[PDB]
């Protein structure tokens, strides 16, 4: 409350650790379905679906931009984009595959870095 604070966690490193993870995430041979946005003129619902599309290169362009407050809307985003990939494909497919694959890579990651 006012003038009663925590003990300040030094949060000086999380810009150049949340582009690290990203670079990993980039860089793993499972992230193709996620590199890039997904084409809404060519890909039929995705428009109408997906409220709020989100993808590798859009979140490396938040993150080296200052779109991000803080370390938590940065893994939002990453988050979105495996909830994303779970709306719109099976399970069994590639794609659906893929997305378990990567969020679990992430989330490992994130807890080793940070928790």
């Amino acid at each position: 409350s006012m003038s009663v604070k925590k003990p300040k966690r030094d949060d000086s490193k999380d810009l150049a650790l949340c582009s690290m993870i990203l670079t990993e995430m980039e860089t793993h041979e499972d992230a193709w379905p996620f590199l890039l946005p997904v084409n809404l003129k060519l890909v039929p619902g995705y428009k109408k679906v997906i409220k709020k599309p989100m993808d590798f290169s859009t979140i490396r362009e938040k993150l080296s931009s200052g779109q991000y407050p803080n370390l938590e809307t940065f893994a939002l985003d990453v988050r979105l984009v495996f909830d994303n990939c779970e709306t719109f494909n099976e399970d069994d497919s590639d794609i659906g595959r893929a997305g378990h694959n990567m969020r679990k890579y992430f989330e490992k990651k994130w807890t080793d870095t940070f928790k």
